[PDB]
């Protein structure tokens, strides 16, 4: 595309490559992903330019030439996934942690209300600024799209965030998904660890199942009849998450054990999520950016 520098290679999506680019004419830095697409694809995407939120990164343009597709974004100048391992010798204190869940939050809560679901979060698409930011990455690209094995260039799109709904076969699964991927990386930042690093998707979920216990009809009714469901599950034990996820409190245990409800119909909405004890004394601190 004639109207962007680029400037530098910043990463590769499932999708397709991020370069850190500048708007040739207005002379703004932009992230610029390129991915004649298939268009419910176009008519999907095109659309999230109008899903405009403070912790969801602007969408500023869709341009489709040839057969590329460009999305242009604000760039935000890091991710959380990096910031996490810039911060593994002693990791990110609490409370700035407790302010990334709030807004994290407040992008799903409005996501959802439009009923527009990510599917995808992971730490590598939360993007921070220096005045503690977080934002959202990449929405309606995996409905318009649907995620794939590989990325683009055959790389494991990783199943770590995934809710067990999904795993376990379900098609039609809702705004619950995307509390239970934000639920994992909650306790990813607390104690510095992915929670259930699956290396395939039946062990992610019997990582899954070796921590919360294996689902029956008792915890998540319907369960049993999930197309993926085998009544050869292995049968474990839950486990208590204070072991889990030390040290957090009790409130955010709590909130974390409701963000990771097996049904997707008892697990908490973003807005409930808003509304509990953890977040009564949220403050936004400033990260520390290098
Ligand atoms: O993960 N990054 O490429 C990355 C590193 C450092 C800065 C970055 N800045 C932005 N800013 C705005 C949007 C944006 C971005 C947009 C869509 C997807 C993603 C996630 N992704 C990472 N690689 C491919 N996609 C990031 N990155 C991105």
């Amino acid at each position: 595309m004639e109207n962007f520098q680029k400037v530098e290679k910043i990463g590769e999506g499932t999708y397709g490559v991020v370069y850190k680019a500048r708007n040739k004419l207005t002379g703004e830095v932009v992230a610029l992903k390129k991915i004649g697409v298939p268009s419910t694809a176009i008519r999907e995407i095109s659309l999230l330019k109008e899903l405009n939120h403070p912790n969801i990164v602007k969408l500023l343009d869709v341009i489709h030439t040839e057969n590329k597709l460009y999305l242009v974004f604000e760039f935000l100048h890091q991710d959380l996934k990096k910031f996490m391992d810039a911060s593994a010798l002693t990791g990110i204190p609490l409370p700035l942690i407790k302010s990334y869940l709030f807004q994290l939050l407040q992008g799903l809560a409005f996501c959802h209300s439009h009923r527009v679901l990510h599917r995808d979060l992971k730490p590598q698409n939360l993007l921070i600024n220096t005045e503690g930011a977080i934002k959202l990455a990449d929405f309606g690209l995996a409905r318009a799209f649907g995620v794939p094995v590989r990325t683009y260039t055959h790389e494991v799109v990783t199943l770590w965030y995934r809710a067990p709904e999904i795993l376990l076969g379900c098609k039609y699964y809702s705004t619950a998904v995307d509390i239970w991927s934000l639920g994992c990386i909650f306790a990813e930042m607390v104690t510095r660890r992915a929670l259930f690093p699956g290396d395939s998707e039946i062990d992610q979920l019997f990582r899954i199942f070796r921590t919360l216990g294996t689902p029956d009809e008792v915890v998540w009714p319907g369960v049993t009849s999930m197309p993926d469901y085998k009544p050869s599950f292995p049968k474990w034990a839950r486990q208590d998450f204070s072991k889990v996820v030390p040290p957090l409190d009790e409130d955010g245990r709590s909130l974390l054990s409701q963000m990771l409800h097996y049904d997707p119909n008892k697990r908490i909405s973003a807005k409930a999520a808003l509304a509990h004890p953890f977040f009564q004394d949220v403050t936004k601190p400033v990260p520390h950016l290098r």
